């Protein structure tokens, strides 16, 4: 829905993205553009650039589902395999749901992933 679009879009305009996406440009994205977007959101967070077109949508799904389980995403759909297949087809509602949950908190998620990564910045 629309509150979700403007939420995702406003959050992409903040760090760690700082990227200006128009409300329309976002809504004009099909399944594959959305999977790519989720893929790029994850790549921005954990310091892994992937072109989803060099994947088949099932392994793209598995790869992004893997990332989401680590960070404890509770899908609306409570059937793991229904989720798998909805992610793989790039279902719009499902993807808006993930993006709405994931994109806000990217700042917090990036910080935690960055932690202990560099020699100069131990976990201490
Ligand atoms: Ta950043
Ligand atoms: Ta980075
Ligand atoms: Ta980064
Ligand atoms: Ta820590």
């Amino acid at each position: 829905a629309m509150g979700d679009v403007s939420y995702i879009v406003d959050s992409l305009g903040l760090p760690p993205f700082s990227y200006q996406m128009s409300l329309l440009s976002f809504t004009e994205k099909g399944p594959q553009e959305l999977l790519q977007l989720l893929s790029d959101v994850f790549s921005t967070i954990s310091p892994q650039k992937v072109d989803v077109a060099k994947e088949v949508p099932d392994q793209t799904a598995d790869r992004l589902i893997g990332f989401l389980k680590i960070i404890k995403y509770r899908p609306n759909v409570q059937d793991p395999l229904l989720f798998r297949q909805l992610v793989a087809a790039g279902d719009r509602e499902t993807l808006y749901q993930i993006l709405r949950w994931v994109v806000p908190q990217a700042q917090l998620l990036e910080k935690r992933a960055f932690v202990g990564y560099y020699l100069s910045f131990p976990d201490m």
